């Protein structure tokens, strides 16, 4: 049930995001991550999550629900090949999503794995 | 303005509820912490947050919403003296919540400084 394990880690990455804590990302995101049709390095990509994060300048208490990022019953999650799964989902434009660039209101994120054992996030768009 | 930093420390204390990252605990719970009449270690308290938390076994989309654990509309913050505040919310009981035998419907966390500098959460009940 690989399924699981991708709503385990999209689950992850909404926490990451809600939380505002960029270190739960390094267990999530990949060493290269396909942002819009670039590839970005992981440290490169988070660092403009928090940048973007951090632009939005809200309430300490604004923004701390996955409502707020996503519509949860618009999550498909559907296996493409045996090392790749595609997570569909819609987004939503809130103070902190207006200032990431990639960020769509009909996202696509695609969960490699490279042994079999960890799905990383390798593309977003 | 430290009413805003208490408001800040509450989100932090409430983030780390949500995001289930126990480690953004160890900048906001002082050293020891007065849980429902009796002092605990830091580590001791937070350990017992993480095992409540994983005693709920609970879908991983589930309960990633502040709404989920507080009605933030009730927050109330109140200067009890120089080095010390009290936080009143009203918490809701939910299947991590009810794990945590120190969670109570109508909550008071305490926020003491002793450098002046940092206000950590010295009481909850």
């Amino acid at each position: 049930n690989q399924d699981k394990i991708i709503k385990f880690q999209f689950g992850k990455f909404a926490r990451a995001l809600i939380s505002r804590n960029f270190d739960l990302f390094d267990s999530v995101i990949a060493d290269k991550v396909n942002v819009m049709g670039q590839f970005e390095s992981k440290n490169d990509f988070i660092s403009t999550l928090s940048s973007a994060s951090s632009k939005a300048d809200a309430d300490e208490l604004e923004y701390l629900s996955v409502d707020d990022y996503y519509d949860l019953k618009s999550l498909k999650i559907s296996k493409s090949n045996d090392t790749s799964f595609a997570v569909n989902v819609n987004a939503k434009k809130n103070d902190v999503t207006k200032n990431f660039p990639f960020w769509k209101e009909r996202q696509t994120l695609i969960f490699t794995t490279e042994d079999d054992n960890n799905w990383f996030l390798s593309s977003i768009n």
